[PDB]
């Protein structure tokens, strides 16, 4: 209905250069004007029916009504394919930082605190999106961002990374809360192991049977049996048996707790 206020005239905004191009649609930089008169630095991320682009739009009414430190807020979206603005990240994603605090020239040891840090914040983002019922279908590493704070914030949710998909979405192809739990095992990994590409040599095409003879992803040579045992709760085969995400963060915030600063 009224809920066209998350349509932005394209005059209010200036693309930009290319940050970096997927294979479902591209991101540009790219300024927005605002009723204050000012501009902020902006993330555009480009993308057959009349009914398919309401529920886009109106999906992307309640990402614009979203408001959590650790989830990424909806500025608006253009239909010049369509275009999503949100804000601007400089620090990026969590991914390259860890892969670059590995090289001297950037970070530093980046220690046993600041990951699980990292992992709280993405829990509480991942919490607060399931209180409200909303699914993120796409959570990795590279999809989290790092704010000016040095903290991390969920991002691409809404509407290949097979190996962060469950089991149960490989085979029944159903996606709920506890595949986003998987997903959040999966890039605890990642976050122990600094950005290891996860199941190193299984190819992407042995997943299944290689999920479906048990074996999961094996414990990284610096972790914690803590950590490990938080990854593991989330690759379990039967969403049941898996922790939720409220679960998950008072773990990791209790781990972070127990050790000297
Ligand atoms: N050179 C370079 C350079 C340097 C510093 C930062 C960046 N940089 C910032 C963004 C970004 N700002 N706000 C975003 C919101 C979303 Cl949702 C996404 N989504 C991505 C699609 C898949 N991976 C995440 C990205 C952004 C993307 N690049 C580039």
């Amino acid at each position: 209905n009224k809920l066209e206020d998350v349509v932005i005239d394209r005059n209010l905004l200036i693309l930009g250069k290319i940050l970096g191009e997927g294979e479902f649609g591209s991101v540009m930089e790219g300024n927005l004007k605002q009723e204050d008169g000012t501009s902020l630095k902006v993330a555009v991320k480009t993308m057959s029916s009349q009914r398919e682009i309401e529920e886009f739009l109106s999906e992307a009414a309640c990402m614009k009504d979203f408001s959590h430190p650790n989830v990424m807020r909806l500025l608006g979206v253009c239909i010049e394919k369509p275009m999503v603005i949100l804000p601007f990240m400089k620090y990026g994603d969590l991914h390259t930082y860890l892969l670059y605090s590995r090289l001297e020239t950037g970070p530093k040891h980046i220690p046993l605190q600041t990951l699980l840090k990292f992992m709280v914040d993405i829990a509480l983002g991942m919490e607060y999106l399931s209180n409200r019922n909303f699914l993120h279908r796409d959570l990795a590493a590279r999809n989290c961002m790092l704010r000016d704070d040095m903290t991390v914030c969920v991002a691409d949710f809404g509407l290949m990374p097979v190996k962060w998909i469950a089991i149960e979405s490989l085979a029944d192809r159903v996606y709920t809360s506890k595949s986003d739990v998987w997903a959040f095992g999966v890039t605890m990994w990642e976050i122990a192991t600094r950005g290891m590409t996860p199941y190193p040599g299984v190819q992407n095409h042995e997943m299944y049977d290689y999920l479906l003879h048990g074996h999961r992803l094996k414990q990284p040579e610096d972790c914690l049996d803590e950590l490990y045992e938080i990854m593991y709760s989330c690759w379990r085969t039967d969403p049941l048996d898996r922790p939720t995400f409220s679960v998950l963060r008072l773990q990791l915030e209790k781990l972070l707790e127990s050790l000297p600063d």
